[PDB]
C-alpha cells in the first residue's frame, strides 16, 4: 500500500534512490523543494553532503515507512537515534538500547539498526560497539567510516 513516488540523487557515495508517499519519506536506498516529505528529505540529504554546517536548519522529512507506523522497541531505536545523536557524535549500541526503554538489548539493537530504512538521515553510522571499536554496518565498514570522517568524528576514516 501507500501511493509511491520514487526520485533519484547523486552524491559523494554514489546515486541514491528516495522512495516515499504523501504522509513521509519510506526508503533511501543506494544504487551502487517545497513541503512534500520526498522534497524535504532530498533537500536534507543534499545540505548534509554539501552545506554540513547548516544540517540543524533543514526540516526533518515526515518518515512513513512501515516501521514508523506502529510502537516497537525498533521504532524506539529509529526514533531516538534520530532525535538525540547529532552530526559529529557516536553512542555505543548499549547505550542506545537504554536510551530506547531496553537497557542491555545490544544485540536486538544492532538488529533494529540492521532494518533502518532511511540510512543517514537515521544515523545508523553513529552507531558504535564502544570507545575504539567502530562496530559493524550494512555492507561493510567504508561507508560507516567515511560518514564519521566527513563529520570529523576519531573514528572516522576516508
Ligand atoms: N550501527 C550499525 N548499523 C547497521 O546498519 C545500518 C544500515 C542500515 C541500512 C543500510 C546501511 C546501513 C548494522 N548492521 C549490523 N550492525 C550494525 N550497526
Ligand atoms: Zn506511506
Amino acid at each position: 500500500d501507500c501511493e509511491m513516488k520514487r526520485t533519484t540523487l547523486d552524491s559523494p557515495l554514489g546515486k541514491l534512490e528516495l522512495s516515499g508517499c504523501e504522509q513521509g519519506l519510506h526508503e533511501i536506498i543506494f544504487l551502487g523543494g517545497g513541503p512534500e516529505p520526498l522534497m524535504q528529505a532530498t533537500a536534507w540529504l543534499n545540505a548534509y553532503f554539501h552545506q554540513p554546517e547548516a544540517i540543524e536548519e533543514f526540516p526533518v522529512p515526515a518518515l512513513h515507512h512501515p516501521v514508523f507506523q506502529q510502537e516497537s522497541f525498533t521504532r524506539q531505536v529509529l526514533w531516538k537515534l534520530l532525535k538525540v545523536v547529532k552530526f559529529g557524535e557516536v553512542i555505543s549500541y548499549s547505550h542506545l538500547a537504554a536510551l530506547a526503554g531496553n537497557p542491555a538489548a545490544t544485540a536486538a539493537v544492532k538488529t533494529a539498526l540492521s532494518g533502518n530504512p532511511v540510512p543517514i538521515l537515521i544515523p545508523a553510522h553513529r552507531v558504535v560497539q564502544g570507545d575504539l571499536d567502530v562496530g559493524g554496518y550494512e555492507g561493510g565498514l567504508a561507508v560507516k567510516e567515511w560518514l564519521l570522517a566527513h563529520e570529523g568524528h576519531r573514528l572516522g576514516k576516508r
